[PDB]
């Protein structure tokens, strides 16, 4: 019958740690704790890359087209987060050895680094960071510091769907952005554009002062930025530099989501959303404590690399964070009359 | 050159997840949860019985009489108290699973359970968890489900000093205790007796009320308490019964280290008594969001069995939280007198 | 325009602090943080109360009859248990308080207890926890120690519906109950005698596996047809054993079984949502018992370990739903022809 | 006698929900959220005040000159850090409104701020935060936005003594800097210097490459000029002789009378660092709920230039081999 350990290979996870200061006969007591703490983000990168991958699946093979699947889907995905959380968490274990103590075993651990943690970068490719979005290391790309089949699953990992796409893809098919049917996105611009020349008229009226003065100039800002929304060009360009990523239609379908979210047929996918957010958000924070941390071992490099990793070009779904930029009054929100609920009402 | 999966054994670490309903010919996706979370746990706790071990071994070698190495104690018992920080946090990840979708790979685990976790075991051991006092699990000794050298580890960690014997020796080296000295229990037995009997004659003179008697009532209660420390007898008592784990003398040096803890000498002894008592109360934590869990996957035996765990029968340090009960107006704390600091100093 | 601090009316909150230890002339620094902490938590209940009372009227008024209102109705608990888990986690910094230091200013405090927070009152009543089923404290009903409004606003929060009696309510109505319908139970009990009755015959194919597997089926038999015996329900309801009707916890399974259904998947959240308040409520009270006991030693404690109970657990009846899950070919297949009904 | 609910004033702390949402006549359930949270950062801000003025007081008034309160000073220090800590864990409350439902009445907030948090900035004064080298929002002083006897405390805890400078003094005080003492500047120069030196005797063009970039390093520390010229631009904060003091614990650290001192240093960084994760949780949340300059006036925030204690950080990059640290036999270390 099945034991505990076995059922867990203890046998190997439990004879893996290997002190390199030890096996060059100066054993340092904390590097044990730095081998741990590594071996343990890695089982929990496996877990990630186990929940992603699953989802990525779901989506690939066309199951999330069976709403049923969406329970599922946001389940793992916010595992994911719960992870994630934890993994920021667990740098205050590390931050219990100090910097003196570090220096004492850190040459044994030359010239390897974290860099090398093919799971850290298959998490990356897999969410969506994209290559020609990623700062080089000493100008050089990241994967030229691995061969072998670790170079052939990074390329895998690049080359295959990455969550970005699939969910972008996903997005695209949201219903109500059929002009054929809820024209949303007409509607939309219908009713912004109106509710803006409302709003002129409204600050027009103001008795002439510097508060009506500074209504004005807000307007202005405003409008610009609400009917930029409705440039498909502006987007295409802001495509092209990296400051957005899904598709003009893929935007389309998250706002149809974020403002209807309430209507039965959008309450898990606003959660979905919730969730990508979530994961960018810690992961960026997981990249700010790791930041903090080699500042307090090594000193100001690596250090500023690693800042530059702190940015929104790590964001694979910036796009969701950025379409609070877009809020307007509910009112001006398209109606969803019991006449046209019923196709969001399974 | 040295590389980061080689460095941490990956080879091993992320090669040891079996999923037994996939081995069955029936993957269920979370149980691969349900491995990982287990492997990260037992990563940590070996982590956590690198530092207990290391501890134990500066005291049976008499190290800790270099007062140097008292950062060192701190540190890494704080260490300790920091994983299992963790460690309870780490539940709410498994929580991500639900007890419908643990109910469809439960059956490919039968016989296993977390019971047969040896690096528990040792921990409980190492700490100072006495045999005589652990609850029978369905008329069954603990170690009788292990064989092999587990089995022999597990006498050695039974055997061998634990940290609460350690400690014990320690505090019984306590310096003010001596009688030809400051003799503490001395000058502490007549102040408090003084104290009291100043006390009463407060009361006697107040004049017959359901107050006075509500007064008298607790001075007879706090007499009885604070008189009681200085039955040997009484405590000798409670030490067979398994009530109390110190001797009568490390007693006096743990009280000692409290009362005059501001003193330089024994600012970091009491920052030790502290971690000593957040251990337990942190291996108490995990025994409690352990059995909380257990709950909403198997409903209400074995949750009873762990329900009882959950007591101060598991307290090891339950001394150092008793001591509480003793405490005293700060006036009646014997005067530590200029000549006398001298023996507090460095 | 408008300012912060008046905004928050920090006038008040930021003068909210007087030391007892400071006066009656004797400060302790100490003194300071414990009024705080009680005041982060008393804010914290009152947003607690506010977001459930918010669930209470939604449930009350019947808005949760219309599915759009899941969503609202999930966040705001979520969010109750998001604050708890803070609140649990608020212990550590009281835990940075030595009882050595405590000792210094508990004099002052006499005869002021938490017990008398109302609002922590008001949350348990609101939730539902019954006054029958509570713990006495001093062999007297924990209501003995209020007096004026107070003691009505407790009375109306506990003969006001609970959230328990809302959700029970709620749950009553589920749909596939109903037997001319789905006939989620029928199908439930016929599919589990069937199955109990093919595992014995695989059983029945002697040995010392064979004497263990007869004992599990045995009990598991005896567990999962107790689920059809409404009479031993209502006696174990009458002892307070369970608290939900008999026809919610028919609504509560069916949601589990069928969660992934999309009707089903916020119900489900919802209930896991319940699940995690008491959950967290149940933590706070370890998390408090745990450092009375570092202050003060050893029995308030006593009487504050037994709050660590079933008895406080509202919402254990959700709880105890893992005891009857089969496997998933017993559950009764959702059918495609109606499947739209959920 | 005393009732908890008095002892509390709970009768100002749970009177004090003023949604404007609901003054002007449209209550949004969210506003109560958003108002209990900063109600709650600010208890915690006072609390902190409490924790750090206290601390401040035992330097200013010599009594951390008796080692007996470096218990005290060392605790209060860390229950500031578990405050924080906690203060970081609630924007995960906050995190639970969305921008929609925020958007429903961030209208009735115009044009109210957190910048008006008198008391964080209190508390980034009193750490030791520096005006000239504070990021300008919208080309102005923190202090504009305020007035009355707010401007006059906000003045008050920028000319009074800082914690930066008030541990400044101790760490002067330091023992072991005395040249007619243990030397220890001198000793490690010598040290260092001769070690350099042997190494120098020992891919070979990279490893010189490397020592000379060490070499560079190490000896940068007995530049005293350098370093008053980096104190006067604000790039480092501490004397040259705080900064020997501070390695002095450093590298003694295990010595008895430096175990308390370096936790109080690792508790001054750990400050540092939570009040900064503080400002990035922040910038984190904004970025949710507004979108798209208060985002990066904000990402500016997360720049040492508001690290008080940099130069504690820093001391890793000046890490020698244990065996160049100049010895301390039991003669000398007699202290
Ligand atoms: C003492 C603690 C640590 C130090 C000093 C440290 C140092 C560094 C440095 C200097 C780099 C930049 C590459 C290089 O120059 O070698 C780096 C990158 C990295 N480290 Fe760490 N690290 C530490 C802990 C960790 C931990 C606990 C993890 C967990 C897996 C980790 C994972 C990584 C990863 C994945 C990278 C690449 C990040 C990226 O490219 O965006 N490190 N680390
Ligand atoms: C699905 C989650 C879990 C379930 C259902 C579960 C179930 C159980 C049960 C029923 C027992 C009592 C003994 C028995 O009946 O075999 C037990 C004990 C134990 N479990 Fe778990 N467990 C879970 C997760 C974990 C985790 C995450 C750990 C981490 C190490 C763990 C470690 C243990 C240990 C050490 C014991 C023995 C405790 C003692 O004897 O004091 N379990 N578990
Ligand atoms: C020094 C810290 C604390 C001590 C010594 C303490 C002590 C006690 C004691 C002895 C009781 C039992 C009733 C009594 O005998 O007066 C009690 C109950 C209670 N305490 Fe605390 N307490 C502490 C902190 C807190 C905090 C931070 C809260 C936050 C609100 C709190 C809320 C309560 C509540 C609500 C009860 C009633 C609980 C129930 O009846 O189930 N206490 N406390
Ligand atoms: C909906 C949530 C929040 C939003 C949208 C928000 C927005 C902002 C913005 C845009 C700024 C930049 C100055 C300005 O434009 O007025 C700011 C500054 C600030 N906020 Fe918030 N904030 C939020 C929550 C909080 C919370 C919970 C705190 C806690 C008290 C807080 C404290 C501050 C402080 C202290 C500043 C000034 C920071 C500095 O100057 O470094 N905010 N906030
Ligand atoms: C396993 C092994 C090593 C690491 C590190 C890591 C990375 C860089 C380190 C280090 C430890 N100790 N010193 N350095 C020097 C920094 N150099 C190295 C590369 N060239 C420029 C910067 C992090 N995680 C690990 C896991
Ligand atoms: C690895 C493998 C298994 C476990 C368990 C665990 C423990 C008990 C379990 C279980 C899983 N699934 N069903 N049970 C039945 C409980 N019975 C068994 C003994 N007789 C009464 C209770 C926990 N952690 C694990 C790690
Ligand atoms: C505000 C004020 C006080 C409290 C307490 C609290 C409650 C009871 C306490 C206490 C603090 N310190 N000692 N006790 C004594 C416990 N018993 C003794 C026997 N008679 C009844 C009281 C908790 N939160 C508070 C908030
Ligand atoms: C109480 C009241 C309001 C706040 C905010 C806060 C600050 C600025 C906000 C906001 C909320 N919602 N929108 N803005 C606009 C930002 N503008 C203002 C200045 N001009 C450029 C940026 C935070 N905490 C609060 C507490
Ligand atoms: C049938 C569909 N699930 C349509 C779809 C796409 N994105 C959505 C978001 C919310 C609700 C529905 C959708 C599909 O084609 O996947
Ligand atoms: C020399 C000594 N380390 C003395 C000792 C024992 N316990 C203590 C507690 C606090 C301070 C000192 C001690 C020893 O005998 O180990
Ligand atoms: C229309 C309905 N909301 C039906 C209902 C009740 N409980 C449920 C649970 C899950 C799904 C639906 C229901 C009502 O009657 O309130
Ligand atoms: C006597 C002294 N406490 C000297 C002092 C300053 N900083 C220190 C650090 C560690 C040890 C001692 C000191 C004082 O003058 O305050």
């Amino acid at each position: 019958g099945l034991i505990y350990g076995n059922y867990l290979h203890l046998e190997k996870v439990l004879n893996a740690q290997e002190l390199q200061s030890e096996t060059k006969g100066n054993k340092i007591h904390d590097e044990h704790l730095f081998i741990i703490t590594h071996q343990a983000y890695e089982l929990w990168f496996k877990q990630i890359l186990w929940e992603l991958d699953s989802v990525r699946e779901i989506f690939q093979n066309g199951h999330v087209r069976d709403e049923r699947n969406m329970l599922k889907v946001v389940s793992r995905m916010h595992r994911v987060s719960v992870i994630l959380k934890l993994l920021v968490q667990q740098f205050s274990i590390l931050e219990t050895m100090t910097a003196l103590d570090f220096n004492d075993f850190r040459e044994y651990l030359s010239p390897a680094s974290g860099f090398q943690s093919l799971q850290f970068r298959l998490l990356e490719n897999k969410i969506g960071v994209l290559q020609n979005m990623r700062v080089p290391y000493n100008r050089r790309h990241y994967r030229d510091n691995f061969k072998g089949e670790e170079n052939e699953l990074l390329l895998k990992s690049e080359q295959e769907k990455t969550l970005l796409e699939l969910v972008e893809a996903w997005l695209e098919r949201t219903p109500g952005l059929e002009p054929h049917g809820f024209n949303f996105w007409g509607k939309l611009e219908k009713n912004i554009t109106r509710g803006l020349e409302e709003e002129f008229i409204r600050i027009q009226a103001k008795e002439e002062s510097e508060e009506k003065e500074e209504q004005v100039a807000e307007f202005q800002k405003q409008k610009e930025v609400l009917l930029s929304l409705f440039d498909e060009k502006r987007h295409e360009h802001l495509l092209s530099k990296g400051e957005r990523r899904l598709s003009y239609r893929a935007l389309q379908g998250a706002l149809m989501i974020y403002f209807y979210r309430e209507e039965p047929r959008f309450q898990v996918p606003f959660q979905l959303l919730t969730s990508l957010m979530d994961i960018d958000s810690l992961m960026t924070k997981w990249r700010y404590n790791h930041v903090c941390m080699v500042h307090r071992m090594l000193g100001s490099s690596g250090y500023h690399y690693l800042r530059s990793t702190v940015s929104d070009r790590y964001k694979v779904f910036v796009d969701l964070f950025n379409l609070s930029t877009y809020l307007i009054p509910r009112h001006w929100i398209p109606k969803m009359n019991p006449t046209i609920h019923k196709f969001l009402e399974h």
